[PDB]
């Protein structure tokens, strides 16, 4: 999806709550269940598409350091508050304004004071999916070395038809799904471009950058792109 699209104001309507069609609640559910599983591994969670910080409240409640990253600065201004309202400190809670395209400068191993097994670069609800260039975020993924977890959705016609029912339910002046070699694609005029790629696609391309990923279906319409030594 476009910056635009985000910037002024179209792309919230993607975490409205009302918006929430049963399967991508269940889906939502499903991404903290897999979250949870692996949290005793997690001393650093990298939010990346954090937006204002979805999953900041996890981070607090379990003792963990947190970075979200997002390159939308109403967001990362509204998360910024967030922290200095609780009175947060920054060495261990950060937002960082910038595309997951240079987490490799984003996050210098220096910066982290985590040992790399104890990071989680966790992309939330399909933000991988919304990214200009995938293959350039799968290299900045390699080049930083460091375990992540993409949440994304399958490409079964039921996991298309649930993304339909959510983005449908947000009013964009049309909505068009197209399946292709690559995923199946949600467009729409305001900016919106959301992609979820065959895990027949996707897998090959994680290998070409040596990345040791596994693909994990969880509730019946996501799979979590899960590479680190918390996924053995
Ligand atoms: N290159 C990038 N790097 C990091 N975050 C990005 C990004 N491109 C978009 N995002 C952010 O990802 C967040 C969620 S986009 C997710 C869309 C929707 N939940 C879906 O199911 O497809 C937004 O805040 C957006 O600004």
């Amino acid at each position: 999806s476009t910056l635009d699209f985000y910037a002024q104001g179209q792309g919230d309507r993607l975490i409205d709550p009302a918006r929430f069609p049963a399967e991508i609640k269940a889906f939502l559910e499903g991404e903290r269940v897999l979250l949870d599983s692996v949290a005793e591994h997690v001393e650093l969670l990298v939010e990346v598409g954090s937006m204002h910080g979805q999953h900041l409240g996890w981070a607090i409640a379990r003792g963990k350091h947190y970075i979200g990253v997002d390159p939308v600065p109403r967001y990362i201004e509204q998360g910024r508050r967030t922290l200095r309202e609780q009175g947060l400190p920054a060495e261990r809670f950060r937002f960082i304004e910038g595309g997951a395209e240079e987490l490799h400068q984003l996050l210098p191993r220096h910066a982290l004071a985590v040992p790399p097994s104890r990071c989680l670069l966790f992309f939330p609800f399909n933000s991988f999916g919304n990214m200009r260039d995938p293959e350039r975020v799968l290299e900045s993924l390699s080049m930083t070395g460091l375990p992540f977890l993409i949440s994304s959705y399958a490409t079964t016609e039921r996991a298309t038809q649930a993304r339909a029912a959510y983005y449908a339910q947000c009013q964009y002046e049309w909505l068009e799904s197209a399946c292709d070699e690559r995923g199946v694609r949600f467009r729409a005029p305001e900016g919106f471009d959301a992609m979820a790629y065959h895990v027949e696609y996707l897998e090959p391309r994680m290998r070409r950058y040596g990345l040791e990923v596994r693909p994990i279906p969880f509730a019946d319409v996501g799979v979590a792109w899960c590479a680190g030594p918390m996924f053995e």
